[PDB]
């Protein structure tokens, strides 16, 4: 049974990923720095124009509002190693000592706080600017740990970590105890999230999106986790300019719904630009992802997935609050008429098995239309009209709620 | 052999496709007062709305100049029945009856004209506002030949007429000797479109799908060439939806784009405006992707011509012919890692063709001017390429290289 | 509006058996062998020298025709090669009355399927490699075509049908169908003709063939106009007559899906075996036919006079009806086979299948493999029925399986 | 790191047939139906007494084999029926000596495949629904199946192997395999041991996958014991005879299951169910008939090849495999060749192409007619592209093999 701070965790469905570092600049991708094979001397000069001119933390954390986000995870320091706010002496390689000279985290945690958003940090564990990472390994370990205290211990609260690396040295010893028992003094209630049963006081692990059924939970009797999905729009975390492949719209929504349909919460990636602007590209998935997350309110934060299952053929599914059950339906089309035929105008039965209970009334979120049902109660069985889109509108995923008697 | 209006049609390539009319105030798509079933005299009242108060014919312009497009068409009156131009008496149902006061079609052609777009004039033949659609056909006739005469007097030459709406009634005598003889009296060198073998000989350009996969038809050996074009709108509706969340990926866009020129077509890709005519944002952010891609693949994506090369088993490849190179295209490609950051595309990946069997001097990307390796063999017509990966930061979606022979 | 009497009894028949016999199947290299291996005309034909016939038993094909649920047999009785399994009387020295064989076959074929109550057809090649008037004189050539289906017509009592197959090879020329569709008319009334090409080509054919995967309904003709039937093909590898190393077989699920595929569109289905040289059905036909024998002999309620009717199935599924006069049947694909709670095979959960047009109140479904009650529920305003489509009884897997509904 | 001789010599099998033959023959419903058709057992048991062997013939089995192009038999010795095809020598009357066969299936078994240069491989049912010692004294089991195969490796000369099934009936007791798998290496120390999952200890020689498993398959860490790998296919959903399942798969899947397999570096076992009297049923007398045509046209890479780090170009399903002498392409997705007015699908040029292959090349031909194809190189991205021509009219191999011949 979860701790509470995951309970809470699992009740925020979904955050907002910002990547953004001295990569940003040159607009090639996150890893560039290794993948480019470039000069670290050269590389590494880009913190002399790390301004972060256009960086508004009020606009980050409004964007994240506005998307139906509950959480944002910020790259604090990423592979290169560089990081965004002040680390008290431990390093030189940080945002004191670039132009911008302001702690870009302590205005993060503020903008977060005014709009009730948790702040999560990411913290590379794989770091490329560090020669102790390669020659002396246990003294990189406490450079990292000290990294994390600092964020421990001069920003008040802080929603969790997300730990990304240790893959790079899959048979290490990381020292988990001691970096999480240090976490857990300081910051009793943040969450702890490694990007790989690592150690016990890890609270979320991570899954590729396309992973098919409810997440694992973790050893009967043992310490519940929670799981947790990612997204970028195009092929690249970091801005990537000449990157054209975006996903579609569609897509992102669909895959949202999925993490829910497993039982995990989703991150919606970003790459901020150089000086910090969110780009306008990832504005309109913002606003197209909005435009769902507002319909899907009363279900995306405290639906859970159930033992029910849909018919031969669909991707429907459900997700269960204490007060109703929805039914999530994919695959609409949209209702044109008798003469001008769009595809949604037949009756579309969409069942589902395992609903026992007798229903009082089933209809859509989107435009509260009552939907005809049948039920078989001994065999658990619902089956809808799953009536098409209204012309003029197109949900990709779209809701209905039942009431029941 | 295609006559000279119909070659300058095909080198256009790409066209804007703008929807904008009353519908755009409701935002839930342009055939809302049919397929809602609206009261006709509620839903007329929007002409008193119809404001065009953020209407910039010239921003119109500059974003299609900046995708790469050279033609754009313009909604000059929808089934809805509302005219966006002067009609002058004709009818009440127009833009000068409306607060803009405006003709929004001279503000259009102007702005076309400096930036050196040609602009068509899409006109609904389907026609929901005169009653003499349903109760006086041949009057009707009359009515939308009048409607299409005041665009061919009133605007300076025009690029062409898309018309939309002969479908509704397969069977009827459409009178398209007399309606497209009157274009030809005004407008000599216009392109004449009919979304609808050919319906009449005056037709310059037949609509299809755009997953119509082979080289389109151009007509019998004795007759007219005639050209094709498909379209593709961005989600599912043409006018503005505001609910509709259901947006291609730009990728698909990009490929869709791609496809078009394989199969000898030009394409448009259709925006809808807003109530008040402003391009929504939503818009911008494809117009900005496609447009990056039709900049790199400038070199082909105007003259290139599709040419009996097919591509190996298993690949949707094709190739493009200009008189002076030819063109690979090369889709599914992925992004180039390191030995110990495996993205997909660091192996060799051999790509092959059937039908070019002349020798080839070199092969290069356009997008950065990397050289390929290949072999051939000429009395089979075979050439293999290594299609090398993305860099890592970057996909183009579709790829191409230039061919220079020897 | 109607289909004429015989048109109707066509469509009852639902699947019949095309056989691939002749002097090709002595090479077993596939029935256009002589043009496409561009073989000597000469050395080609003596094959009629060695034309036994010595396993070819009409017993045992019509046995094999009645054992897999078919109606009629189309039996090529003179193909591309041009050699007459038939006595043609004068016609024609390169028949089988001047091979080794010295027996009119076709009188054999057609006393075996009266035996069985089956339909014999006629397979007629009008594209012929063999006779000098195809190439040097095609007015005479039609009167030696014309004369060779008389022949069928008057000396083996009632004939079911002829199939014409070949006409696409000169698309421009005047067939004088009017003239030989018309003889037949003559003396053989009530026989089913078909015509095989890549509009039907005379007002006399009765039937048009469609290739397999055709999709929807097929079209029968305006209501004015002469109702036409359909008809599709399935050959169990890639060739038509016998091909040793043709490897390339279908599944046995795909011919009865196929044949399942044929009723839904409205269509009847052949199904293709070439005979051996000699005349002998191979075991690797059998084994299909024995398969798909015990699929039709399930089906049978609804095999022959089921027809397509506006009704649809659910998203994501490629279950469909038919209707007879007393009954409609769901027939369901993609059926798993059920073990228990401890051994799970796939088909042990409730798995609801829907479909849309069902107008009437039920009173029973049954599956009729077994006879066991299905689950339904019902709204009757929008027209569904959901049903719960329970899996095979471990041992079994119908691949197409069919539930009759008992209204009330 | 390097196989065992036994391991190499198994690889080097290729294909074996799978025999399911036991009393559930008797009702052609399948070899589980005793526990999922819920019979009663003393009804069900009673099977032994009409088990006749009457059509049972050990030397046409072997002789099956060897047309197919098998070189292992893998027969079912004791299902989890329970019942035992051979004589127990006093440990269960639930065998063929108390049924009017009373021939020791097995021994005719074992004589039968040796005449005819085949290995004699052994299944047994680990989880076994006839004693009473499974569910109610476990230990004493596991005596009684270690027993039962202690017969089987005493009383019929060398054995090819044993293949188990059904420890995953109790994933969580402990088997006893170090003194199964002794016993067995002390009376048969080169039979192969294949333990069905879904390694289970060191002696254990072979493991079993998937079908689908699309990558070469895992044999071990690199300083470890090499183990083998093996796929099995039946011709329909079930095991044993089962005369009311028509969803037969298609001879040409069949044929691709066996390329397959050798593909990803497994043997694979083609599975057939007698009747009730032992017989071969006539579906799988059809379909070992067309594989055997595939196997006899593929014999000279079909047991030697060996997977190789060569990949084929993007949308092909063609790849490569290894002798000492050759490589050879195993090229999917042909079709036949007509002409230039009969057009089947076949006729134009057909460029596949292959990563990894390093060393010029002489000369390369199709296997099932000698036609040499042409071919181009670079030598330095190590690039072959060949012309894959279609089949000739009136063939289809499905897999078809070109033969490289290096300079």
């Amino acid at each position: 049974e979860p701790l509470p701070r995951i309970q809470h965790y699992e009740d925020l469905g979904l955050g907002l990923f910002i990547h953004w570092g001295l990569y940003s600049q040159m607009a090639v991708g996150e890893w560039t720095e290794l993948i480019h094979h470039r000069n670290q001397h050269d590389y590494e000069q880009l913190i002399k124009t790390f301004t972060a001119a256009q960086f508004d933390a009020k606009k980050i954390a409004h964007a994240a509002k506005a998307v139906g986000a509950k959480y944002i995870v910020l790259t604090t320091k990423h592979h290169e190693g560089f990081f965004l706010y002040d680390t008290k002496g431990l390093s030189d390689f940080d945002v004191m000592h670039a132009p911008a000279r302001r702690d870009l985290i302590a205005e993060f945690v503020a903008a977060c706080r005014e709009e009730d958003l948790l702040p999560f940090f990411y913290m590379a564990t794989y770091d490329w600017h560090t020669p102790l990472y390669d020659d002396d390994f246990p003294a990189y370990l406490t450079y990292l740990q000290k990294s994390v205290e600092v964020l421990c211990r001069n920003y008040g609260p802080v929603g969790g970590f997300w730990f990304d690396g240790n893959w790079n040295k899959k048979d290490a010893d990381w020292h988990l105890p001691e970096l999480y028992g240090m976490i857990r003094h300081y910051q009793p209630n943040a969450i702890i999230v490694n990007n790989t049963v690592s150690d016990p006081e890890i609270d979320v692990v991570t899954y590729e999106r396309r992973t098919p059924d409810e997440i694992y939970h973790g050893a009967p009797n043992e310490k519940y986790v929670a799981g947790e999905i990612s997204i970028t729009l195009n092929q690249h975390w970091g801005i990537a300019a000449n990157d054209l492949n975006y996903k579609s719209p569609a897509e992102v929504i669909e895959t949202v719904a999925h993490a829910r349909h497993i039982g995990a919460n989703i991150l919606v990636n970003i790459g901020l630009t150089g000086t910090g602007a969110i780009p306008a590209a990832a504005q309109t998935y913002m606003h197209l992802l909005g435009r769902w997350t507002a319909m899907a309110a009363p279900v995306l934060y405290k639906g859970r997935p159930v033992p029910v299952t849909s018919a031969h053929g669909t991707r429907d599914f459900v997700l269960h609050t204490s007060k109703h059950d929805f039914l999530c339906i994919l695959d609409l089309q949209v209702v044109g008429n008798d003469n001008v035929v769009l595809g949604g105008e037949g009756v579309n039965p969409r069942s589902f098995v395992g609903i026992g209970q007798p229903i009082q009334r089933i209809h859509w979120l989107d435009n509260d239309e009552v939907l005809s049902f049948t039920q078989d109660l001994d065999k658990k069985v619902l089956t809808v009209d799953a009536t098409g889109y209204p012309y003029g509108s197109d949900w990709v995923v779209r809701i209905a709620q039942i009431d029941y008697e």
